[PDB]
């Protein structure tokens, strides 16, 4: 069902696997899951994520592994770039930063956006881990926002503060999960070995220490459930938002509260791999050439916010927050008659708002210091109660 790569792709594959297989053996022949995730999609030069932006996209015929707002439709951030207006005016801020910045084509919008909003920015900083997607970035915002590309920054470090508007789009559900299955007896750990023929298969493992266990102990898990644990995630939010002295910080995402995600129905998790647009379970295929993600699971990361020193400023669906933002206005500036844009426009709105499409699966939840009052785009349908 999934397409094959060429033959210089899985070259790259079979080298980045073989030395996985070595590595597990070196550590005794099991590995976290987490630690998996770590090499596959973040090994210095050959993880998937250490790589250039073909995988960026909105259809298989492009080339592209998966589809993401920005590379829907720029409406999103034109949308987006009101609530990032009243956050840099309301915490007297004057930068944004955004993680994981893909093709660049969000940092475009939002740079252009902002300029019609009458807001100039002393310095829009890119955070990446490595340098691959620097020269897509650049001619993005060469060819997007020529006379604002100037005030951008890729950063190799982060500074120790930052003053401004942090945002993620897509870049939580990215970071590295262990996998937790429930036993007749408790909990233990799903990780990976290598089977007799050098296949990669999960295996599981005891906890080393009872805490570990404990914090699984509140779900209702029948014996065979699987779920994930974000301690990625979470340590990234601590950090964001440490760093963070003045203003918020946005991530946009897929995923539910705590009640939600680990609701007794829920007992294979969430864990999706997706392949030349095409979403399966299985993150032992072509290792390196596919992404593998987890939902978002939103308490812990508003735990992580606040309990590293930041305000929860709100947390919604992606509906409610576009909608609330702007979103149906944004579209009203494009003449119904103008069949070319208005339709293409139109259909994008459809997905980003849509319950069937992104609008209830996708939240934004957001961070603040030094913001006083409410956003608009959290003023209806806000869901921080449930959190
Ligand atoms: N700690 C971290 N800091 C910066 N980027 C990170 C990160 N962890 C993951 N990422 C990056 O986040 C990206 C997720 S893919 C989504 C890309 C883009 N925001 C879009 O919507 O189109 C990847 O490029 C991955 O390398």
């Amino acid at each position: 069902s999934l397409p094959v790569p060429g033959p210089d792709a899985l070259a790259q594959s079979e080298a980045l696997a073989a030395s996985l297989r070595a590595e597990i053996a070196s550590a005794g022949g099991w590995i976290p899951f987490s630690r998996y995730m770590e090499r596959v999609l973040y090994a210095p030069g050959m993880g998937y994520y250490s790589g250039g932006a073909q995988k960026f996209g909105r259809r298989a015929d492009d080339g592209s592994d998966f589809v993401t707002a920005p590379e829907l439709s720029p409406l999103f951030a034109q949308t987006l770039a009101r609530p990032v207006a009243q956050a840099l005016d309301a915490s007297g801020t004057r930068r944004v930063m955004e993680f994981g910045a893909g093709t660049g084509k969000l940092a475009a919008g939002l740079l252009t956006a902002l300029a019609a909003l009458g807001v100039e920015l002393d310095e829009y900083a890119i955070v990446d881990l490595s340098g691959e997607l620097r020269a897509r970035q650049r001619e993005t915002l060469g060819a997007q926002a020529p006379g604002l590309a100037a005030r951008v920054r890729w950063l190799d470090a982060l500074p120790e503060r930052f003053e401004g508007v942090v945002v993620g789009n897509e870049v939580l559900d990215a970071m590295p999960v262990r996998l937790v299955a429930k036993q007749a007896r408790g909990w233990c750990e799903r990780g990976v070995s290598i089977d007799d023929a050098g296949a990669f298969v999960f295996a599981d493992r005891p906890f080393a220490r009872a805490e570990e266990a404990a914090r699984l102990a509140g779900i209702d898990a029948d014996e065979g459930y699987v779920t994930e644990t974000h301690d990625a995630a979470v340590a990234f939010v601590r950090t964001v938002c440490a760093m963070l002295a003045r203003g918020a910080a946005f991530f946009i995402d897929y995923g539910f509260p705590s009640h939600e995600y680990y609701h007794r129905q829920r007992a294979q998790g969430t864990l999706m791999c997706h392949y030349r647009h095409r979403a399966h379970g299985d993150p032992f295929v072509y290792p390196g050439l596919q992404d593998i993600t987890a939902h978002v699971e939103f308490s812990a990361i508003h735990e992580a916010g606040v309990g590293a020193g930041a305000d929860l400023l709100g947390y919604t669906s992606q509906a409610r927050f576009l909608l609330n933002a702007g979103i149906t206005d944004v579209l009203a500036e494009i003449d119904p008659s103008d069949a070319q844009h208005f339709l293409p426009a139109a259909n994008a709105v459809q997905k980003l708002i849509s319950e069937a499409e992104m609008g209830e699966l996708f939240k934004v939840i957001a961070f603040s210091r030094g913001i006083d009052g409410a956003l608009d785009a959290f003023a209806r349908g806000d869901r921080s109660h449930t959190l």
